[PDB]
């Protein structure tokens, strides 16, 4: 099958 | 400082 | 099973 | 003074 | 294929 | 105020 | 406040 | 013909 991951990370100091 | 990541991941058949 | 992968940083100071 | 990196990898078994 | 993706956040005070 | 982020992607076929 | 990220992409055929 | 892509930002203040 078709499978999408997408992983977003924001860093704040 | 902030620090933006994006991560994209496709799986095709 | 064909793999596509995208990776994206932003960093701002 | 941001810098960003892209990088994408496409491979099939 | 089955694709596993594992995230982990650390913050110090 | 220190961050650490680690992220693993991984693919099992 | 130093920031660490660690990205790991794994491909199997 | 596996691969594997690492990507590591460290931001020091
Ligand atoms: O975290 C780990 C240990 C793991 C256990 C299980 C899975 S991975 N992975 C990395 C590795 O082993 O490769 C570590 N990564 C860093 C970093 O943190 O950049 C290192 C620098 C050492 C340092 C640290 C802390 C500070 N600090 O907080 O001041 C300063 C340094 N240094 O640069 O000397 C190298 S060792
Ligand atoms: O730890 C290492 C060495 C490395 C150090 C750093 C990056 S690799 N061993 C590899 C690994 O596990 O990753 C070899 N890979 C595998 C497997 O998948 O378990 C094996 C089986 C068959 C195969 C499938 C795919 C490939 N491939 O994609 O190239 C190659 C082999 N092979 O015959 O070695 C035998 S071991």
């Amino acid at each position: 099958p078709k499978f999408k991951f997408k992983f977003k990370f924001k860093f704040k100091p």
